[PDB]
């Protein structure tokens, strides 16, 4: 006998079944198999897989992230379902990617939020050579616009990269992929991780996080799109950037202006790098 798929939530609303058009409680197909339409695959790795799928539900695109295997027991289970919490957390905002919903069938989590473009890495790889700088800002004021809305409320989206932000047609993009979000001080079910090590800030080698995190994350994010560079994954070149240095081949290609911003957003003390308000505060980064 198989328990039927329920839904993940954590904001106390009622116990509910999980019903849709094409889907039948009888039948053996997941709900996932029934109640959607696979149309292609965004991706995949040993978190699973990524699905580009249209609901039967309300006829619409979503992209859906379904777990490579069961649960492999209750604390791993609850740091799973955790993500949803986090996404949960971030709530409505423009340039943040939107939770549609979430459920559990046969150990499986599956997480279901809008359809997105093509993330900032794609779209960097597609172009070939260096963004136009006004894409570039206007990139960098939108998940700036994210990182505030995340700050404000005492969370840290701690794995900010340009595969996390997606190309919101146009040209504006959302900050996605909070399965690593914090909120700050009752954390948590699970323990805080650090994100990618290309765009790791430096005060996380010494275990210490703040919202700053994000802000030196962004600015790498940042670095890497405009300049068409690629970061390293450690040694000088790597200690270098997290020293205030800048790699010696420099951003050449870049404005004054910019360049500017991302020293300040690359400060190796995070209580004197800049926050999010005050960049978008700045003039060079109004709407
Ligand atoms: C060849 N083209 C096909 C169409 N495509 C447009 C849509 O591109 C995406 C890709 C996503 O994920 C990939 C980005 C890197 O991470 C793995 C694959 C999207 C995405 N991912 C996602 C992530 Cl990263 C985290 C949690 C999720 C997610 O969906 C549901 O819950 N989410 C939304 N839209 C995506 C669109 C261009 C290229």
């Amino acid at each position: 006998h198989q328990l039927q798929p329920r839904r993940v939530s954590f904001r106390g609303e009622a116990s509910e079944t999980l019903q849709s058009p094409g889907y039948d409680p009888s039948r053996p197909e997941s709900f996932f198999q029934q109640s959607f339409q696979r149309l292609s695959r965004l991706g995949h790795g040993s978190y699973g897989e990524v699905f580009k799928v249209r609901s039967k539900e309300d006829g619409r695109l979503y992209a859906v992230k379904r777990s490579m295997s069961p649960f492999r027991g209750p604390k791993d289970r609850a740091r799973k379902l955790a993500e949803v919490g986090s996404h949960e957390k971030v709530g409505q905002h423009p340039c943040c990617v939107r939770l549609e919903q979430a459920w559990e069938e046969g150990g499986i989590l599956y997480l279901q939020t809008e359809l997105c473009g093509p993330s900032l890495q794609q779209h960097c790889e597609a172009w070939g050579a260096s963004l136009p700088e006004a894409q570039v800002w206007g990139y960098l004021r939108d998940t700036l616009l994210a990182l505030a809305h995340l700050h404000s409320q005492g969370l840290v989206h701690l794995d900010v990269k340009p595969a996390n932000i997606f190309l919101g047609p146009r040209g504006r993009c959302k900050l996605g992929d909070f399965g690593l979000l914090v909120e700050l001080g009752t954390a948590g079910a699970g323990e805080v991780q650090e994100g990618d090590p290309r765009y790791m800030a430096p005060e996380l080698l010494q275990g210490s996080y703040g919202t700053a995190a994000d802000v030196f994350s962004l600015g790498l994010t940042i670095l890497e799109v405009a300049c068409n560079m690629e970061l390293p994954h450690g040694g000088e070149g790597w200690q270098q950037l997290r020293q205030g240095y800048l790699p010696p081949e420099f951003t050449a290609g870049l404005s004054s202006e910019l360049r500017s911003v991302l020293v300040m957003m690359l400060e190796p003390d995070p209580k004197l790098r800049a926050t999010a308000e005050a960049l978008l505060a700045l003039p060079v980064l109004r709407q």
